[PDB]
């Protein structure tokens, strides 16, 4: 039972040749004092702790034991679908993200996805900096980086819980195109698309 390979619930396998052929999503970059790096299986303990916190346990529902987060991380790292990232500033890790190919994800069943569509999940470990509007500040840079790395990507997908008004409003103020509420495997979400700059 030495950490067997688990199956990511949201991963789609009935992919077209163009999509299946896609390598793992590029690692975006943030200029100092901010940094982004690929997560490591050793980040499991830290992430499990982060995700078991009030604000994240309710929004991600991924409040599992280190062992499990280890499996989630490994499953992503071993494929070419989702890329887990750690965000830092001033030598400290304070954020977790997931940059994944939308065409290889569950959300591609609720809208016509372009082959290079990218999705982005993100969380701030500091319950504090959340109430500070830290995310709204960094997100724009991250998105720009993401778009920069993949000139082919026509949009970045956001899928907050339909009840997450705070996040939905952010999507709205940013100019995202609303793509409806959809009942999915385990929850009802509000799908938003941030079109790449023209």
């Amino acid at each position: 039972a030495d950490d067997a390979l688990v199956r990511l619930a949201r991963e789609r396998f009935d992919l077209p040749d163009q999509v299946r052929r896609l390598a793992r999503p590029p690692v975006p970059s943030l200029e100092p004092p901010y940094g982004l790096r690929v997560a490591q299986l050793t980040d499991a303990e830290m992430l499990a702790e982060w995700m078991n916190r009030p604000h994240l346990a309710a929004a991600w529902e991924y409040d599992w034991p280190a062992s499990r987060w280890r499996q989630h991380l490994n499953a992503q790292l071993e494929g070419t679908y989702s890329l887990p990232l750690i965000g830092s500033w001033h030598g400290t890790d304070g954020g977790y993200l997931e940059l994944y190919w939308a065409a290889k994800d569950l959300i591609s069943h609720y809208y016509d996805a372009d082959p290079y569509d990218l999705g982005l999940h993100a969380a701030i470990a500091d319950l504090s900096k959340v109430n500070r509007g830290f995310g709204p500040l960094l997100l724009p840079r991250i998105v720009a980086s993401v778009f920069a790395n993949e000139p082919r990507c026509r949009r970045i997908m956001f899928d907050p819980d339909h009840r997450n008004t705070a996040t939905r409003r952010l999507c709205e103020w940013a100019g995202c195109k609303f793509l409806g509420e959809h009942d999915t495997t385990n929850r009802r979400m509000a799908l938003y698309a941030l079109e790449a700059p023209t």
